[PDB]
């Protein structure tokens, strides 16, 4: 249902939590149309996740960088079928899939990331944070995204440690830092965070 | 039966989805399409929204590649059947297919079942349920089932199955419709449009 | 009884649902149609969806083979009897046949039931639970039950109940005309329209 | 006490439920039609999607045999007191009348109550509860009830009772004005529109 | 505490409700109207149909009796603490008189709880509960309740807690402002304009 | 921890509410604002109409007592945590000291909660659920709890929670605003708009 390796435009590799306790990674697709009042377009079991994220995050998609999202169509899937899923709130996963879509800059699928975005840009802490990470070890992911304050919440066994990267950020500008691909175009997103 | 075998339909497909999370089941769907005098998309019972969103998906690829603009038609849908504890996909391949088919006014082969969902860039992305999609293809007496790329390593066949249906992965759209359209000069036509 | 089971009636037809899982009920549809003082379909509960539906669907079938433009009127759709936990059939002809019975005043033979979804084009597509509905339309006293042609298949009628009902297997919407309007000048002159 | 029991009200009709199991209750409704300033039904509390529903519906016959289109007017609708735990009429009879009522300027008898389904053809169809529904109108002291023709052989009044209520059984919407409305000029021109 | 007991305040009326079957509670209400910039009512929570309904209702009074036009007017009503289980009354007076006060800028005696449902002519209808209401009210320390005329008859009260309230049967809206607007010039400016 | 219990931060207020039967939590509010690039409030999930309405409130006391208006600007309002079961209070002053602090960029106390409803003139209103919202502020470690004043008698703390937190009964949003903002010239600039 994702992709471990490379680089692709709207796409990104979220985690959730399947049930009472594994994480699963979660990939999602953002696209964005010319509205033509633009609506998010997202259908299945996490649609309601999905739209509160969008409209949670528009003011930073706007307020940093440069598109309203009212005068967008923004048109998320997740790839797969997700009963029994419960998804981050304000997902962060969300937000860098739709700033990548409109910005035309592919994200690194070899990072998952786990996240709530403010509305100031924090990325704020989540559950189940070991869970996840455990499921992008399984999954092959090279890096994990986390919530600083999600550190100590971190209870890997010895051997899985070192099995992969936890980056723990702060602020939605370092999420983007760490898998947009590197490019002219990236290097200007990011001068525009201030 | 609540589908059909054989021969060629206009403006329908067998689409696959799961029922319960343990078997798979075949989902027809009839797409129409009539002059609007803004378009509208017409679609009741429990799949309606993934209805919406194939349509939705499926407009912009059309224009793009056509120029025939589907905000001037009202799209009419239903899947042939009830389908409570059915879940479908997301902006399920199936029903994008159909809409085609009604448009285009080519005919599409009831032998293939399909399964998929369809970004709006054309790409068609992979699916759960994959191999009680395919089982329940078989069971069906359908000859092949179309699945995305993707999901070619979720296909868990018993020696025996795997004989008894075609398994055709494909990425994009416009492979799905070379596969499924009947010959001729119109599809000949279409097919060109899209590349 | 809230619902009749002999007689001619024009605008209501006695049509066919699965309540919860399985059991079957006669789900009679009233309709009436009024210039508007454009115009609207005018439904309440669950099944209003299907039934802007099936009157969608009837006026494009209406439009073409008449000439008559149903959209300068007012469409009232009932169903008869507090139901719950009924999944109705997509663009129900017992809706469409209510409604064309209410347009041309011709009354409808209250000892058939049927079942179907209609196309835009005007074909009878099959449906879910039909085995239940005829059951139930046996329960009920009535004399014949119109079905889709391609639910033939699926009429897992016994040794009781081989006997009891005229099943009457129907392809098109004239065909649901011919078997439930009743007989006389007005239902030829419109025969012949779809002809 | 929650209604009046002789007397005449403009737009205020007792119509009759049943509370929880068994038993009936009187359920006095008052409907108020003010200019819309698109229209409304506005109603609350327990009852209040089934008072939508019912002014939706006749809105058919409110239009269609006499004064004005709904849709240029606001119709209050209240249920005087709290309702819990009871069932109302789907297209209630009592509404409808309140609401003609409330339109026309002519009071309603209160001595008389009602139940029963109101047709978008204007019909009064059978209904649930009609004996004990009838024996919570004799205990709140009312003179008549109208029910439906076909629940006439649903009436068992027992020794006790027989006697102390007219029980009138009626077809059409028009019959059911004719025995509540008070006479008078606006009345009888009402009536001629009704036939 | 939710609601105060003694002295007058704008905007401000002690309302009387009901929990579950059968206890009574103090429901508080705060009504403030500030200019539009059409006007909108903004309450929320569990009560807030009741709310909008009320302000409906009591609008056309207004307009009708004072010129003030609510349509000109945002107003805001909050039901002072949480009232999960609780169900009001429908177009309640303690909602009106709250409007009314606010928009008059004359305070209402917090001493006096009051229940009723407004008409929009303006007649104060009866409600369910009213002895659990009035009980309510004196265990509150309240000093007067006023409660709907035709109620009389529900206020179910032992000699010990008669004389521990007053009751008050009204059945117009003049009558409640009359009975618990703060007496002065303006008060008496407004009683003239309800003739 | 799903909140924070000490520093200044621009913008984010922690609220009380109780979720299911009595328990209560802490509600973080995280508000941003940007001039309109007329405004909106945006804000998500099953609290969000009370966000509007404590913004609307605010709103009005802000521009009549500092000139500003919330009207040219997009005000985002968030709630940080994930809850069913939970009831919010009406106006709540969290959301409104969270606006305020976001649109005169001047820091709230982490260390503080408060509850309480704001009403348009700019009072703060009693709530439901005092004791188990102290608790919850007591449980987080937080140093002090603001209160409605007339919710003084209403605090019943027990062996364990009394004397474990601060606090403080008000009356009015500007004392809010003086036990929360960071101390400085801009608090002192926007505190003599208000007093």
């Amino acid at each position: 249902l994702f992709i471990t390796e490379g680089y692709e435009v709207g796409r990104v590799n979220g985690l959730a939590v399947i049930g009472e306790s594994a994480g699963i990674v979660l990939p999602i697709i953002a696209e964005v149309t010319p509205s033509m009042e633009g609506r998010v377009i997202a259908t299945g079991r996490l649609q309601e996740i999905a739209r509160e994220a969008v409209m949670n995050v528009s003011a930073i998609i706007k307020k940093y960088t440069g598109r309203d999202i009212s005068n967008m169509d923004v048109h998320i899937q997740f790839v797969g079928t997700y009963e029994g899923v419960e998804g981050d709130s304000a997902s962060i996963s969300i937000a860098t899939a739709v700033i990548s879509a409109i910005e035309g800059i592919p994200v690194d699928q070899s990072v998952a990331m786990t996240g709530s975005l403010s509305v100031k840009g924090e990325v704020l802490p989540v559950g189940g944070v070991t869970q996840k990470i455990e499921a992008a070890i399984q999954a092959g992911l090279k890096k994990v995204i986390i919530p600083k304050d999600n550190i100590d919440d971190v209870l890997l066994d010895a051997e899985h440690e070192g099995k992969i990267e936890v980056i723990p950020v702060s602020r939605i500008n370092e999420v983007l830092e760490h898998v947009l691909e590197d490019g002219k175009k990236k290097n200007r997103l990011m001068s525009k965070f201030k």
